[PDB]
């Protein structure tokens, strides 16, 4: 709802502005989005119009929706002579809008390095947090702004100041694959050790998304290799999870302890076998990896490709020596496995490499019986030729498929 002064004041009518004011007009009038005249003229990069309000008496910090003051929307906008003005007319360079940004934060955002320059010699503060815990380092972390992290940096802005949780703006570079920032971190001195509220450090980042020159930097300045989350995971399980093949060599020849397990008792070896990443458990195999390591529920990693059909993984495990007989803790086999998530191709792998089709679960069950109850047809006549016959009653011992399947690896970084 816009008064003669908010039009002549976002138009640049700077003779009418000056005509309104001379006749007593306020400049402080708001329109309905509780924005001022000076607002305006800062949307507008309207330069003498916001000298000629501030001269003539406007209120330099009304704040307009989210708490926005006309420094807020200059600074986003890159206006920087406009912010010199408002900050020579005592607007506060720390004002915080409703979400807790403040015109530092907002630079870091939009990555405008002068205005940046301009609120850190006026005097704001460098580090001031969101209310999410972000300071604007994190933002220039999360947006790439890379020059603009450069001077926060050099006027010694916190480094390594953490978020709700846990986040440091080197996680958040790391996530966000801004690796120009993560590096200028590292460099000025940001702690390569630091742990989130779950555990995930930034070396867990790297190690997931295969940023290979950030996990070499963070290992040159000290990063542990064999750190857990709060589940137990390591940058080398995130690596081997994700087919990452030179990141799981790199944290190998730094150190990795290939035999470390999640909570669930998952190794390196049973997630590759999970995403079938051959060329991964070749190296996790020539690292030591242990064929038969068994999960807490006793799944191998041969059980685990079974269960996924990853008939890949199935041929390797089993050259290199695999169980084909072994057994969860309540009797299944990599063929009760295979013929309960009905692959078909897998059971003749199996059967040709000595898996016995008549080993019965705890419950009593061959791989036969249990394809047999749930319609893989494909599977049962495959079995029917190679196992004893057993007559089905109402009341057998039925299998809880969806209780019989490997434990799996859901935690991930909180953002």
């Amino acid at each position: 709802g816009l008064t003669p002064i908010h039009v002549a004041a976002f138009m640049g009518h700077l003779n009418i502005v000056l005509l309104l004011l001379q006749n007593g007009a306020s400049p402080d009038v708001t329109n309905i989005r509780g924005e001022t005249a000076l607002h305006m003229a800062a949307r507008a990069g309207q330069v003498e119009v916001v000298r000629c309000l501030l001269r003539n008496g406007a209120l330099v910090d009304a704040r307009a929706r989210e708490e926005q003051t006309p420094l807020h929307i200059a600074s986003r906008l890159g206006k920087t002579e406009i912010v010199q003005l408002l900050l020579q007319h005592m607007a506060h360079p720390d004002a915080a809008t409703t979400n807790g940004y403040t015109p530092l934060h907002i630079s870091a955002r939009e990555g405008q390095v002068d205005v940046a320059s301009v609120l850190l010699e006026a005097g704001a503060a460098h580090s001031l947090a969101t209310k999410k815990g972000f300071t604007p380092l994190h933002v220039a972390a999360k947006y790439g702004s890379l020059d603009v992290a450069k001077l926060l940096l050099q006027r010694r802005a916190a480094a390594d100041s953490a978020g709700k949780n846990g986040l440091t703006p080197l996680h958040v570079a790391a996530h966000y694959d801004n690796q120009k920032v993560a590096l200028l971190l590292l460099e000025k001195g940001a702690s390569p050790h630091a742990t989130a509220k779950n555990g995930y450090t930034p070396l867990h980042i790297a190690a997931k998304k295969n940023q290979m020159q950030i996990a070499s930097t963070l290992l040159n300045y000290g990063a542990e290799t064999n750190i857990v989350t709060k589940q137990g995971v390591t940058p080398l399980h995130l690596a081997s999870q994700e087919g990452h093949t030179d990141m799981v060599t790199l944290l190998l020849d730094k150190g990795a302890n290939i035999h470390m397990s999640t909570k669930s008792g998952l190794t390196s070896l049973h997630l590759a076998a999970q995403e079938d990443k051959v060329n991964v458990a070749d190296i996790l195999t020539k690292h030591g990896a242990d064929q038969d390591a068994h999960t807490k529920l006793g799944y191998t990693p041969l059980i685990v490709a079974c269960h996924y059909g990853n008939v890949k993984m199935v041929n390797f495990l089993l050259k290199q020596g695999a169980n084909v007989n072994a057994k969860t803790k309540n009797g299944y086999t990599p063929l009760h496995q295979a013929a309960q998530q009905g692959h078909t191709h897998i059971i003749n792998v199996l059967l040709q490499h000595g898996a016995k089709p008549n080993a019965t679960t705890a419950n009593g069950n061959t791989a036969l019986a249990i394809a047999k109850r749930l319609g893989y047809i494909s599977v049962v006549d495959t079995l029917k030729v190679v196992t004893e016959e057993v007559t089905t009653t109402t009341t057998t011992i039925t299998e809880k498929h969806k209780l019989n399947v490997p434990e799996t690896m859901t935690e991930v970084l909180d953002v």
